[PDB]
C-alpha cells in the first residue's frame, strides 16, 4: 500500500533535517 510507504519514506526525511538541528 501507499500508505505504508509513505510511512516509511517520512522517517527518512526526518532523520535527515534531525541531523542538522544536533550538527
Amino acid at each position: 500500500g501507499v500508505v505504508d510507504i509513505l510511512k516509511g519514506a517520512a522517517k527518512d526525511i526526518a532523520g535527515h533535517l534531525a541531523s542538522k538541528v544536533m550538527n
